[PDB]
């Protein structure tokens, strides 16, 4: 038993809710919140900009130190950093950005990072400003992640569509 409320169960291990991930994180305080990161951990907009704003820019300060030490992430890769006031940990995961021409096949690799964590609160990778089809992203999620994932979908209209079209 865990503290997530109001989710619709899609599969054995995947759940979905129309929610603002920042507010969900603020209430649940999950062990892991997933950020929709880029390779530079520049949290300017989308999910990342919202999460970072909610940390009063502490996420960005920590991220800049990480990059200065380690260099950029790989597309499809991840790193674990602090969750600040939102979660114990933040798993920064880089899905491909279609608006940058990156290979959508890397979306499966991106979701594989979730399997290193028993339970996660997450957005749909490569959705939103990353330019992928959120329905495809949901399919890859369901077919790749084996751990327990609670997906927060900000847009109510999108949410209805994802549910109604789910196979
Ligand atoms: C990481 C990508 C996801 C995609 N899913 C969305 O719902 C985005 C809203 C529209 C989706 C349909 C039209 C474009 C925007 N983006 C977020 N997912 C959860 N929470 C969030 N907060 N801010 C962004 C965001």
């Amino acid at each position: 038993v865990n503290s997530f409320s109001g989710y619709l169960k899609l599969t054995d291990n995947v759940y979905i809710k129309n929610a603002d991930i920042v507010e969900e994180a603020k209430k649940v305080k999950p062990t892991v919140v997933v950020n929709a990161a880029n390779v530079y951990l520049k949290h300017g907009g989308g999910v990342a900009g919202a999460l970072n704003k909610a940390t009063n820019n502490a996420m960005q300060v920590e991220s800049d130190d990480y990059i200065a030490t380690n260099g950029p992430l790989k597309v499809g890769g991840s790193c674990v950093l602090s969750g600040h006031n939102l979660a114990k940990h933040c798993l920064h995961v880089v899905g491909p950005n279609v608006n940058k021409g990156e290979d959508i096949q890397l979306l499966k690799s991106a979701y594989e990072n979730f399997n290193q964590h028993e339970v996660l609160l997450a957005p749909l990778l490569s959705a939103g400003i990353f330019g992928a089809d959120p329905i495809h992203s949901l399919r890859v999620c369901v077919d790749t992640v084996r751990t327990n994932v609670y997906l927060a979908v900000f847009d109510k209209n999108l949410y209805d569509k994802l549910v109604s079209s789910f196979l």
